[PDB]
């Protein structure tokens, strides 16, 4: 799965030499994940040895951060190199209705290595809750998998893209491996919008 070339935003963040999560890049010098993903210190190696490798400066995790507001943003220490390689992710102008077809890029962390693209399935925030009876349903996602699709592929911050749009970090929802039928939980990030741009100083 996972065209070559496609997913020039995908981001892998490593603590140490150890991966760690997974984000997006939405600026030349900002990479967004959730925040249960900085300990501290992170650093970046971007697009689809090594690509470009970053380290991050600043780290601002959402001021409301049974994860509530799981978001955070890294600063890398300079600017990418904008090119087909390795580009931004558009960020939500609109937010994505229930029934929307949407994707998902893993690495299959969580138990060569490629990017896996699977198709994926708003449900309603209220069939996220006879999963988890007691998910406030707040600004969220809960993302269906198509039956036979482990969720484990993904990676924990990794982008949720509709209509070449960013809609979701992964926030929890992925185990237990082996079956789909229970959906992923995403932060809804077209409710995030006012703080996701100030924070780039984009404003």
């Amino acid at each position: 799965p996972c065209a070559r070339g496609s997913q020039p935003w995908q981001v892998s963040l490593f603590n140490g030499l150890s991966f760690h999560c997974a984000g997006v890049l939405v600026d030349q010098s900002w990479v967004l994940t959730a925040a249960h993903c900085g300990n501290k210190p992170l650093w970046a190696r971007v697009g689809d040895q090594g690509e470009q490798l970053r380290r991050t400066t600043r780290s601002v995790v959402h001021p409301k951060y049974t994860d509530e507001h799981d978001l955070m943003l890294l600063k890398l220490a300079r600017p990418v190199v904008l090119g087909p390689r390795v580009r931004a992710l558009q960020l939500p102008y609109r937010c994505a209705q229930p029934g929307d077809q949407c994707q998902v890029a893993g690495w299959g962390t969580t138990a060569n290595k490629g990017l896996t693209c699977s198709s994926i399935t708003i449900l309603s925030p209220k069939e996220c809750e006879v999963f988890y009876p007691g998910v406030v349903t707040n600004n969220m996602i809960c993302a269906g998998l198509d039956r036979g699709q482990d969720p484990c592929q993904s990676d924990s911050g990794g982008p949720l893209v509709c209509d070449e749009t960013l809609q979701g970090i992964l926030s929890w929802g992925v185990y237990p491996c082996g079956s789909a039928q229970h959906p992923a939980v995403y932060t809804q990030i077209c409710k995030y919008m006012s703080w996701i741009n100030k924070v780039i100083r984009s404003n």
